[PDB]
């Protein structure tokens, strides 16, 4: 279908005030075409898509939601980054924004943030959130997005990674965790796996609690795939008594890319039926057709 004609779809949906489907038009098509679609729309109603959406429908993380798949996901991004050093750093929205992210869209994040704040992402970052824990110090790092082939074969370095757990040379952890390609990463961990009695995530809760804790395992998600990471706060989002700003937040950001999430979903359960029990009336739906389990 032309730009044009799903934009009269959008028009008509938002009419109606049918919120599952605005979310279904949402889903669809990836961020990149939603924002083609939202060109179309202004230009043949004369009206910004996002704003029109916040005039049909009432309120609430829904109507936000909605609001961010038609909007530029950078600015969305950064204003979440934003709204998560407004006030008390905001940890779980800091895993959403910045770890659950691909060095392409935090570049233009990045920018975004220069844009709109006038002030320099990562200094604002780092001034709130400090350095005197291992959490900052990994944050620090994985903003930096200079990944760095490692020296030695996947059993070599899943040796020399478990050498370092067990000594406790967290320097060495920050930097292999801050620094290590993805598709370096995935070897090395099944390497591990399979030769020490522990696997990376076994090894990471014997010696980190708390925020280390969740950083480093959101980072080894991460590491493994996106839509496996998105699978895991997705769950977090179910268990914390449904989450509606963390599901806004992900689902919002980065729904296109991790579509893959359902089928990594299956450790934990069924997504669609956790979304299901979670979360209200009103949200659940709108969650479960932008995820693709209905």
């Amino acid at each position: 279908p032309k730009v044009t004609d799903i934009a009269n779809e959008l028009k008509q949906a938002i009419d109606a005030k049918d919120e599952v489907q605005i979310a279904f038009i949402a889903s669809e098509y990836s961020a990149e075409s939603r924002e083609k679609i939202a060109k179309a729309y202004v230009a043949s109603y004369g009206k910004e898509l996002p704003d029109d959406i916040k005039k049909a429908l009432k309120g609430g993380s829904e109507e936000s939601l909605l609001m961010d798949l038609f909007s530029d996901r950078h600015e969305v991004r950064a204003q979440h980054i934003r709204d998560a050093l407004s006030g008390r750093n905001d940890h779980m929205a800091f895993f959403d924004t910045v770890i659950l992210c691909t060095p392409e869209d935090w570049h233009e994040t990045v920018a975004a943030y220069t844009r709109m704040f006038k002030k320099p992402l990562v200094e604002d970052f780092m001034k709130d959130v400090g350095r005197k824990e291992d959490w900052c110090l990994l944050m620090e790092k994985w903003m930096a997005h200079e990944r760095v082939s490692r020296p030695g074969s996947p059993e070599d370095e899943a040796q020399r990674l478990d050498q370092a757990f067990d000594q406790k040379n967290t320097a060495y952890l920050i930097d292999f965790f801050g620094t290590v390609p993805s598709a370096e990463y995935r070897p090395i961990a099944e390497a591990f796996k399979a030769q020490n009695g522990k696997s990376i995530e076994q090894a990471i809760a014997t010696i980190y609690t708390k925020t280390d804790y969740y950083t480093f395992y959101c980072a080894h998600f991460a590491l493994l795939g996106m839509h496996r990471l998105a699978a895991y706060l997705i769950n977090c989002a179910c268990n914390d008594k449904g989450d509606e700003k963390r599901m806004r937040r992900i689902t919002g950001m980065m729904v296109d890319k991790c579509l893959g999430a359902k089928h990594a979903y299956k450790i934990y359960g069924d997504m669609g039926t956790d979304i299901e029990r979670c979360f209200d009336k009103r949200m659940a739906p709108i969650l479960r057709t932008l995820w693709r389990v209905k």
